[PDB]
């Protein structure tokens, strides 16, 4: 209970300040500027790409070395910040697509896949290119 | 600072799927009732009320007991609903304020502050009541 009653609260807190337009913390405006970096590659550019959920076709018996080897698709010719907001939506994508096909038993487990690639995968990269500090910088507010 | 890839990985999710009308947590129900009925309580009710945020001052120096005793006016006539909506606002406006003097990192503070007083002082009332779920049934 103390647990959801400390979530009730940081929701709260973070969506007034959202509403308001003002940024708290780096955390924050990370998660800010990643969030509407999707929004705007989703309207877009998304649709100019090859469809990476076409490529993963995720079922429940599917394992984190087969998102890995779709995933090393959008970074075949390397890393940027456009590619890393790319993953994300496709991550999103993933798990919208689990939920629309009522299978939201999926959604954990693309998450911790989502994590491990990022902290496996690109973590040098965001870090040899100013962390995502760099990202906000270049992207953010 | 951002020192965790699986926390920005939670909250793009959540956003993307909360877009699909699709929950991350299964908190989502009361958040959204939480989030209504105070921007709600906020936008005319409140003007009635005196402003509890011109007797708080928070610096890196004001104690949890200071906030306790202040947020306690609230629930001098009792606990309702209303007045645990009017506990939320109070913590955003003095968020916002903390943000505008310069002090964006007790905001965080402010956030334990509150589970703090919200565990101690209202988790009684709100079990005895029916929960979070009778809330979301009122306000949802
Ligand atoms: O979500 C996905 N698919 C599901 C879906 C749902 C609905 C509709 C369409 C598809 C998804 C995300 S991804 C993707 N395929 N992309 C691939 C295919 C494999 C090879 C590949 C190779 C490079 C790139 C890529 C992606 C983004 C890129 O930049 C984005 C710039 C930007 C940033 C912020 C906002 C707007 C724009 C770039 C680039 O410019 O280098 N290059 C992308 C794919 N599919
Ligand atoms: O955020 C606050 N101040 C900063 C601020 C920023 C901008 C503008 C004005 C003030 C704030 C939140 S608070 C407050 N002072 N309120 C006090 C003063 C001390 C005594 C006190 C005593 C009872 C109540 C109270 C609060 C809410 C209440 O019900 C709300 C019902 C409702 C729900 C959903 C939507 C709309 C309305 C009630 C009640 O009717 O019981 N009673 C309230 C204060 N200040």
């Amino acid at each position: 209970m103390s647990q959801s009653n400390r979530e009730l609260v940081v929701d709260f807190l973070s969506y007034k300040l959202s509403q308001k337009g003002y940024s708290w913390s780096q955390m924050a405006a990370v998660k800010q500027a990643l969030r509407e970096a999707g929004d705007e590659f989703e309207l877009r550019y998304r649709r100019a790409f090859s469809d990476l959920t076409s490529q993963l076709h995720i079922t429940p018996g599917t394992a984190y070395q087969s998102f890995e080897q779709v995933v090393n698709e959008l970074f075949r010719d390397g890393v940027n910040w456009g590619r890393i907001v790319a993953f994300f939506s496709f991550g999103g994508a993933l798990c919208v697509e689990s939920v629309d096909k009522e299978m939201q038993v999926l959604v954990s487990r693309i998450a911790a896949w989502m994590a491990t690639y990022l902290n496996d995968h690109l973590e040098p990269w965001i870090q040899e290119n100013g962390g995502w500090d760099t990202f906000v910088e270049l992207y953010g507010n």
